[PDB]
Formats: structure tokens, sequence, C-alpha cells
């Protein structure tokens, strides 16, 4: 059943990928090839060009991404030849590097080698490869509360943080053959970080809120044609609504909009002074000036939404089905703003995509 | 099988109504009562305690509802009795007023015959009893473009709109019988209207912005036990975002937010500056304090999804299988600082409840 169910997903993958890439001809060769070699070997091996275009279709397919009308130019880095755990640790090392670009963020993927017999190979258990650790004590609450397992989990394992709000968590990961994951300390030199202030008050530094430049996530599994990379963390750059709205705003997160408030002058006593939007704006206004002042790419949910639409004309034009997540897709402030908001998307589920798997801590 | 459909829904109907009502022993003979009626008749007619209850199960059912918790204090009209235009006409302009109750504004169903084999009885062709015209000739836009084809089918009776942005459309309704619906001017003693000022800049008033006290939805279909009230306008009091961020708001509506930005004093010229979120916030909040200021009715979207955890709540321990339309439920602007947006909802349709129907004009 296994190997019927590889054998489906990559016939469908072959022929849509080659049809794309004006390889049709070849598709019947090339799937005798993938069907002698699963045969053979319980499983087969992707083409540079197949993993690439793969890699790709799924970013494309991701329901949940407003982000994907520049799918194409996707930078894909082929790491299927890596064995040791110094050769994750300096791929990681460079997806970070390559990636943020001095502020210009290159959206990338770094693949690394896929499950075998649903055995990982390389097993990740960051969210991000840049996150902030989480702490919880005797009421105390001290940085990202939705890092506090994978925090906890690290250290067990005999790292220390100096529980700012803004510790940088150490990359985790366990190789095929070990029972304990590794940690290394990040390189200070590769993170770039934005400190938050507004372009109109000058007390929002009071603040002393700050958030990463790049969100590299690195626990999601890609699917390719029945191939399972378990690890392959990607990137693109941030919609300020992200951070804005959710990571320095949730009441689960940081928390921030009492804070924000205050500073900004307003009282936080009444519901209709409507200050928890009021504040919510600002803090938004704040972010992407932030970001745009520092150089580091980012993008505002108005702009970003027209580009989806642009998404929605090409998938039209080029004669493919539109799927997304309307739930997901709507910014979380001022949703009624954009075109998203007033249509409705089709939320089916297509491969190649990314997908969430079960957390190895926990 | 229209008999058959009627039963069904009936016995459904009566079983849980009467269980709520503490009079689950009556149930079979009622029931009995009701058979051998459809039998007969090919209908059967609701007891006022059915109606008065039937009609609030429908509003506790009415999954896109975020004001539901006050569900079972509705105010039931019972009008079955109506045979003449000037009655229904009569009936309309007393649900205006005892609604409206000086501002204080009281949850109110007018309930009129239903269908008989699908025949209505009274055709209500306003989507709301206070409404404002929309006018498009020559490029030229004039009031609301959601009144466009209903104030043009008015204007093809011999009403005549002064073409003002806030002309009041006339009653207009259909008997059984006549070929042609008959139009009433509203009296304007009975309309309260609120003119839009914000608490801190006070060349908001140069909008010359104003809406209306009452909501009364008066094109929806009741249905009660397999009955179809398809004449029964409604009405709670407005959450203040349904006139600042959408009636207000929409490119497709009164499209304000150039303006308002202006009468702010920020520039709309960079998505990054978050003029349309700031204008917005803006507006909601000169919505909220204008009703207020003027002693009518209003919510903001704050507490009323605070109301709306009570419903869950309350829902939950009386044992009641809870309903909702996620995407409907969320505010349109700031839906993630509401618990709604971080939970999800069973949108499966349950009666009694409320329907579209189609419009008798277009
Ligand atoms: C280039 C800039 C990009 C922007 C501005 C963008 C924007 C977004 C945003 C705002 C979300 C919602 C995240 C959340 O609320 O947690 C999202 C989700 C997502 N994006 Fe993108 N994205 C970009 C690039 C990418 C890339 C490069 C990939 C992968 C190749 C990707 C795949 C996804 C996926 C899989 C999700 C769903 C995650 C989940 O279910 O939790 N996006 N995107
Ligand atoms: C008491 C104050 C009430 C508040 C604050 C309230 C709030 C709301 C809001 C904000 C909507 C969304 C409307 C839209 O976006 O177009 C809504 C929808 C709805 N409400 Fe309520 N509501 C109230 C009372 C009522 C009453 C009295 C009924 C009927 C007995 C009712 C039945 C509905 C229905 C059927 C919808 C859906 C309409 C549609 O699908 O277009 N509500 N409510
Ligand atoms: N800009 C982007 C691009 C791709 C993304 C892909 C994934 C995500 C994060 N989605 C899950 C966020 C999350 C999940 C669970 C807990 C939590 F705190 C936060 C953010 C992205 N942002
Ligand atoms: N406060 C309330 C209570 C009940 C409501 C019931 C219905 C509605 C309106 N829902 C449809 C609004 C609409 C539909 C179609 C076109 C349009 F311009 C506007 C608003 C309500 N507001
Ligand atoms: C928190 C909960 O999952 C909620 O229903 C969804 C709603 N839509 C969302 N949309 C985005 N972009 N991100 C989120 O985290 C959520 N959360
Ligand atoms: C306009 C379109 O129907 C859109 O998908 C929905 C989304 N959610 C909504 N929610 C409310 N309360 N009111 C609306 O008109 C809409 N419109
Ligand atoms: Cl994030
Ligand atoms: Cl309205």
């Amino acid at each position: 059943e296994e190997k019927e169910i590889l054998w489906n997903e990559a016939k469908a993958f072959i022929a849509a990928c080659y049809q794309e890439l004006g390889k049709a001809a070849e598709v019947k060769d090339r799937l005798a090839d993938i069907k002698s070699e699963i045969d053979l070997t319980g499983s087969y091996v992707h083409t540079k060009e197949e993993l690439e275009h793969g890699a790709k279709m799924a970013w494309r397919n991701s329901n949940r991404c407003i982000g994907r009308l520049f799918w194409n130019s996707l930078n894909v880095i082929d790491r299927r030849d890596v064995r040791t755990k110094e050769e994750v640790r300096d791929a990681l090392f460079h997806h970070i590097e390559t990636a943020t670009n001095n502020g210009k963020i290159r959206p990338t993927i770094t693949i690394f080698p896929p499950e075998e017999k649903g055995e990982k190979q390389v097993e990740i258990w960051n969210h991000q490869l840049i996150r902030y650790a989480g702490y919880e004590s005797d009421g105390e609450r001290i940085g990202d509360p939705a890092s506090c397992s994978l925090t906890a989990a690290c250290e067990e394992l005999g790292w220390r943080g100096e529980r700012t709000d803004f510790d940088l968590l150490p990359l985790i990961f366990r190789m095929k053959g070990d029972e304990q994951p590794v940690w290394y300390e990040l390189p200070r030199s590769l993170v770039i970080e934005v400190p938050i202030t507004h372009p109109d008050i000058e007390a929002f530094s009071d603040l002393e809120l700050k958030w990463y430049g790049v969100p590299i996530i690195s626990d999601m599994k890609l699917e390719v044609g029945g191939i399972h990379y378990n690890a392959a963390p990607f990137n693109g750059w941030y919609m300020g609504t992200e951070i804005g709205a959710r990571n320095l705003a949730d009441e689960k997160r940081y928390d921030k909009l009492k804070k924000v408030a205050s500073v900004i002058g307003i009282a936080a006593d009444y519901n209709t002074d409507l200050w928890k939007d009021q504040a919510l704006v600002e803090l938004n206004k704040a972010v992407l000036h932030s970001y745009k002042k520092q150089g580091v790419s980012i993008v505002d949910h108005h702009t970003a939404a027209s580009q989806f639409k642009r998404f929605e004309e090409q998938a039209e034009e080029a004669g493919r089905k539109l799927t997304g997540d309307w739930t997901w897709l709507i910014p979380p402030i001022s949703p009624a703003a954009t075109h998203i908001f007033h249509r409705s998307y089709d939320n089916s589920i297509v491969k190649p995509n990314y997908f969430y798997q079960d957390k190895p801590y926990e």
C-alpha cells in the first residue's frame, strides 16, 4: 500500500511538473525509470529540476499564504547530500545568511534528505530558525509564551537562556541514529533585529520592543510526488500585521496593547473608545516604519492583498484552479478594506504542498 | 411531499419548543391536532406561545449573528390578523415607533400572515423599513449604491426622491391579489437619525455624515415548524462597525475613507502609512460617540464579542449545541482582538431560523 501511495503521487506530480516545464514528451521514460526504482528500492530520487519546481509548486498551493504571487522566484538550495550534524548546522547558518542578504530578503528553501521508511534522516526541533525563548514560573512570564515548551526542552539539554524577553533560542535538531538532539548557539553576526520606533511618537521607543528580520519556518514537511521532506526550512519576508497585530499584540503572546495605549497617550478604560483598535494601528505603523528605516524587507497588508489579487489573475490566465483559506488570507486588521474579504475561496488541498507535523518534544 | 415536509418540521419543532417551555406532556395531544389540521386544510396554525417562542428560537439559531445573547427577550408582535394594505402600513409604522422607543431600542419582530400554497399574503419589497435611496446615471452617484435597484423600482411606481445622499425610501409592499405594490412615504417624526461627529476632531462634522437609528430588516423569511413567514420584519440595535466599517466605508457603499483621512489631517498617499486603518478607527469612534451622545442604543464590537462569549457559555450549560458562521461573526475591524477569531464554529443550519429569499424586483 505504501508503494502504491508513492507511485500514484509520483505519476500525478511528474505529469504536472513536466507539463509546466514543457517537457511532456519525457514523462513516459521518466515514469518507467521511477517505477523500476520504486520496485527495486522502495523509493525514488528527484532530479534537481523536479525538486526545485516541486518546492515552488508547493508554495503556489499553500492555501493560507497571501504572498504566493512570487512563487516562481523561490531560491531552492539542494542539501540532500548532508550526512553530519556539522553539515546540517552549517547549512542552517548558510540559509540564515543568504536569505537575510543584508536586509534585502531572498525567499529561500534549504532541502535536507527526505524520510525513508517514514524514518527521518534529520529532525529539526525549532519552529523557526530565529525565534525568541519563553519562560513561565511562579506566575512570572518572560519572553515569548509560544516558545515555552521548546525553551524548556532546550534547557533540559544543558542550554541556559539569559531570561531577557528576547533570548535567541539555539538551533536544535536530531540526526538519525541519535537518541538526543544537539544544540548550537546562533552567531549574533548572522541575526538582524529591528528596534521598534514610531514615525511621530518619540515615546514609543520607551517600550523597548524589537523583532527579528527574517521568519524562517523550519518545522513543516514539504511533500513532493509522494516523497516526504520533513526537514526543509523556508522563508519569505514578513507581512507587518504578523508582528504588530499578533506576535506583539495577542494576549497569549507579548500582549503589548495596554502599554502601547499608554505611550501613545490614550486611555485604556472604555471599550467604546476603541483604544485597542487605535493601539493596534499605531503599533502596526511603527513596525512597518521600523523595518523600512533599517532596510529590512517587509510588506504591509494592503500591498500584500493587491499582490494576491494579481496571483488570482495570473492563476486564471494560466488555466490553473485557485485554492485558498479565506480565514487565514484575510489580514487581522482592516480585513474588509481588502478584496479578499469580499470573495470566497476553494479550500481544497492540492499537492505538492507544505504540511504541519507532530512536535518531537511535548 | 409538501405535506410530509410540513408534518416532519412540525413534529420536530413542537417537541423541542414544548420541552423548552416545560410543556412536554402536551406534545402528544397537540401533534394529533396538528396532523388532523394538515390533513384537513393542508396547513396548521401556531398558538401565540408557539409563534413567540419560535421567533426567539430562530434568532438563537442565526449562525451569523453576534448579538444572540439576548434572544429570549425578543418582543414579538402577532399581526396574522391583517387583511388590508392600510393595516399592513399601520403595523409597519407601529413597529418603527415601538422598536425605536425614543432611542432606547427594543428588539422587536412583527409577524404577518404566512405563505399558503407558497402563495404570499403580504410581500415586502424593502430590505429595511428605514433605508436610504441610491442613484446612478451619467457617471453620477448619489446616496446608497446598495439601494439602486429598489430606488429605480420605486420611481417606476410614481415615487420621486429629492436626490440627496440620504433620501428615505418609502415603504413598499404588495398584497395577495394585486399586480403592483403600493408605496407610502415615511413620516419623518417616526425616524430617528444621528449626525456623525467626532469626540476630539471638530472638523469631522464637515463631512455631513449621518445614519438612521434602527436597522429593521424586512426582507428575510422566518421559518417555524414548516410554516413560512416570508413577511416578518425584525430589529435589534446596531453594532458600530456595521456603519463605520461597512455602510460608510466600503468602496461600493458610501466610500468615505479618503474624505475621513483628509478631515483627520493625515495623508492618503501610501499604503505603509496605514491611512485606511487609521481612518477606519476614527470613523468608528465617531459613530459610537455620536449614537451615545444622542441617546440611541448601539454596541461596540468588543462589548458585543464579550456578550457572545456569554451566549456560548449559556448554550453549553443549557445543553444546547452552538452553531455559528465564523466568517460573519468576526468584526471587520480588529477581529484578532476578539475571542471569536481564535476559535471555530459549526456552521450547520438549525430550524427555526431566518432565511434569504428572492427579490420581487430585479
Ligand atoms: C515572500 C513573502 C511572503 C509573505 C509576505 C507571506 C505571507 C504569509 C502570511 C502573512 C502567512 C500567515 C502566517 C500566520 O498567520 O501564521 C503565510 C502563511 C504561509 N506561507 Fe507565506 N508568505 C511569504 C512567503 C512564503 C514562502 C517563501 C513560503 C514557502 C515556500 C510560504 C508558505 C506559507 C505557508 C505554508 C503558510 C501557512 C503556515 C501555517 O499554516 O501555519 N510563504 N504567508
Ligand atoms: C440586539 C442587537 C443585535 C445586534 C447587535 C446584532 C448584531 C448583528 C450583526 C453585526 C450582524 C451582521 C450583519 C451584517 O454584516 O450584514 C447580525 C446578523 C444577523 N442578525 Fe443580529 N444583531 C442583533 C439582533 C438581532 C435580532 C433581533 C435578530 C432577529 C430576531 C437578529 C438576526 C440576525 C440575522 C438573521 C443575521 C444575519 C443576516 C444576513 O445573513 O445577512 N439579530 N447581527
Ligand atoms: N511571512 C511568512 C511566510 C510564511 C509563513 C509560514 C508560517 C508562519 C507561521 N504560521 C504558524 C504561526 C504559529 C503557529 C503556532 C503557534 C504560534 F505561536 C505561531 C508564518 C509565515 N510568515
Ligand atoms: N444589528 C443587526 C441585527 C440584525 C441584522 C440582520 C441583517 C443585517 C444585514 N445583513 C445583510 C446586509 C446587506 C446585504 C446585501 C446588501 C447590502 F448592501 C447589505 C444587519 C443586521 N444588523
Ligand atoms: C487561532 C485560530 O487558529 C484562528 O481560528 C485562526 C484564524 N485565522 C488566522 N489567520 C492567520 N493568518 N493566522 C492565524 O494564526 C489565524 N488564526
Ligand atoms: C461580501 C462577502 O459576502 C464576504 O465574504 C462576507 C464576509 N463576512 C462578512 N461578515 C459580516 N458580518 N457581514 C458581511 O457582509 C460579510 N461579508
Ligand atoms: Cl512569526
Ligand atoms: Cl445596515
